[PDB]
């Protein structure tokens, strides 16, 4: 699973998530990366909301769904202390959720940012209960993406302990991006590989922002790079399902409009996040926000999103 | 859309929802009746939840901004005044957007105090309800007041039911749709709600789980050609039926759901079967499309 969160120079936030789901899953199984409130969340400051907040999740899909973690994190981040709010959410609303009390271990990760105001104060954090999680972050002013394999400390137990880190950033046409390329066990073997795709994904988002793009288009450009890595379980290289076929989940949310787009069980499209973003975009102009399976493919093709008919399945 | 909520004689709750979705929708469009937290919710009392609560919602395709409706109603119903809490929630969310909800919350006092409500901003909503003690299902057509504008006002009514003895009883509240008022189809909506409640109670009285009872209710509601669910669902853009359904169990908190399901007579039966198998890698809780069809047939669920 891959994800990204973006804030532009005005405090407009966006979030997206893309995944290939569980290996050998039954055909048509849709997971967290497609589900409203679960895979990602983005919400600009407003009446109640003193902060703009963006969240993207990773790890065990079912664990993330049952606790609606992305939205839960965004609501907790309206509290004054962001570090403490996220840590308590991960401990109490995730690991200790009654919705997961049957589970022997709760496995998940999250990336967040929140901003508030002509200076923009961005706080960004990542937290995970998996052994590790690869992140990358970049601001348009620092102009050099930083990547980091966050690991659980010695003595921690994967699925029972929480790791959490983060930082702060004061920001024209700039902005800030944080991405992740998977939360689970890691191998030092392809650790530089995850770090490299995270760096490139940050650079693409930053370049989009520096060209005047909307937050949603910049977060989508980040996820396109993350998907395209043959090493990530999203887009190309997604785990194969029980029938040895590709079925992708992806979604995106805009903090300003609160509009949402999502695809589930999608095969034959190179970049699932692009269909999610096109659904969100076309929906701003009763438009659909969530398409699955055969109809999602046909809708993507009809809108000129690059396809792979040889990778598309349509069983009877 | 059709939905039902149930509480068994022990205070266990369940909820389910089933819909054909939006007429002429693009193929593969999945709506709220399939989405966790959105179409239905069921949660027994717990360390923060003083009431066992169950919620089923009905929408007219216009899904709401920053809204996970069934779960949000369940959380709001932890306040002391349930009527005010549902009213505030409907107002702060819908008021315009068209939709409706049925809810119940129970608590142990051994006796069970069950409060049940329905609320809509559509012109009308048909509901039915029944306790195992009384033995006669009651059906009713809820209307906006004279002079109200759909999407600019909220109707809300409900009742209170006391169950006791802890035999094999319970309570069920169903709805057959929130939408435009049809004087002509009113009798048919009331009759299917009647049959749905009776099936739900028959299950409870046989000792069944609350999820089996709420499934039996929705099977009846689905089968009516008048409901936009199962048989008679709105046809999509290509002239085909694609169904969404889900179900939640308040005791285990488990969940099952299908979206864009074609070719299966009773979608809620697949959602319930996904939940039941989950009770035993975590099994899938949400299947869509052809994979959902194949899974249903592979599990002996009748196709049409
Ligand atoms: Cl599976
Ligand atoms: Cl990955
Ligand atoms: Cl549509
Ligand atoms: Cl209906
Ligand atoms: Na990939
Ligand atoms: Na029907």
């Amino acid at each position: 699973t891959v994800g990204a969160v973006v804030v532009d120079h005005e405090g407009n936030v966006a979030a997206a998530v893309s995944s290939g789901g569980l290996a050998l899953k039954h055909p048509g199984r849709v997971g967290q990366a497609a589900l409203y409130g679960c895979g990602c969340w983005a919400e600009n400051t407003g009446a109640h909301n003193p902060y703009s907040t963006a969240v993207s999740t990773s790890g065990c899909g079912e664990h993330l769904v049952r606790t609606i973690l992305a939205r839960e994190c965004s609501h907790a981040l309206q509290a004054e202390d962001a570090h403490q709010a996220l840590l308590e959410t991960m401990q109490n609303k995730f690991i200790s959720s009654p919705f997961l009390a049957s589970e022997d271990g709760v496995l998940g990760g999250v990336i967040v940012l929140r901003s508030c105001r002509q200076t923009l104060l961005v706080e960004f954090l990542w937290s995970h209960t998996t052994e590790s999680m690869c992140v990358g972050y970049m601001s348009a002013q620092d102009g050099k993406a930083k990547t980091h394999i966050s690991r659980l400390p010695p003595g921690a137990v994967a699925g029972q302990s929480v790791a959490i880190e983060g930082g702060v950033c004061r920001l024209g046409s700039g902005g800030f991006v944080l991405v992740h390329a998977g939360a689970g066990y890691h191998s030092e073997s392809k650790a530089k590989e995850y770090k490299h795709v995270c760096k490139r994904a940050c650079q693409k988002a930053i370049e989009k922002l520096q060209a005047g793009a909307l937050a949603t288009d910049a977060v989508t450009a980040a996820l396109v790079e993350l998907e395209d890595s043959p090493f990530t379980n999203a887009g190309m290289g997604s785990n194969l399902n029980l029938l040895g076929e590709i079925e992708c989940d992806a979604s995106i949310m805009d903090g300003k409009s609160l509009n949402f787009g999502a695809v589930g069980a999608l095969s034959g499209i190179k970049n699932p996040v692009s269909v999610a973003n096109r659904l969100l975009c076309e929906g701003q102009k009763i438009p659909p926000c969530f398409l699955v399976g055969e109809g999602a493919y046909r809708w993507a093709v009809d809108h000129g999103i690059p396809s792979c008919p040889l990778e598309h399945h349509h069983h009877h």
